[PDB]
């Protein structure tokens, strides 16, 4: 898995960044699919969410290692994705965010 993070601060970053397009609640989809239970989940499977062609076809499984790269440069990991976030350059913010994602299960 990815570098060690802080879920408390991760919640803070989730709710100041991710929350603009996603939710941390199960099954509740907005502009983006719910991130509840995302860790370990296969891409494009959140019920009722309208995924892009790229995401569905990806064949990605959201492990910590992958989420770490993706959050940094989404287009590099899912070329053609419709997730508009330029990316998170701070590696510690990415580890904290993932740390928080991990509790959502
Ligand atoms: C916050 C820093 C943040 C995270 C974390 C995040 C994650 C994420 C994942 C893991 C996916 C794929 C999940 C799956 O396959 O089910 C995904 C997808 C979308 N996102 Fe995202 N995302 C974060 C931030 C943001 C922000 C700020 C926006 C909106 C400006 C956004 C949007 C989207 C969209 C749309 C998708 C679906 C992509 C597609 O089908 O191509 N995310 N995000």
């Amino acid at each position: 898995s990815a570098p060690p993070g802080d879920p408390v601060e991760g919640k803070h970053l989730f709710h100041t960044i991710c929350i603009t397009c996603h939710t941390d609640i199960k099954g509740a989809n907005k502009v983006g699919p719910s991130l509840y239970g995302v860790v370990g989940r296969h891409s494009g499977i959140e019920p009722g969410y309208n995924y892009s062609e790229a995401n569905i076809k990806s064949g990605i499984v959201w492990t910590p290692d992958v989420l770490f790269k993706y959050i940094e440069h989404p287009q590099k990991i899912v070329p053609g994705t419709k997730m508009g976030y330029p990316g998170q350059p701070d590696p510690q913010k990415r580890a904290d965010i993932i740390a928080y994602l991990e509790t959502l299960k």
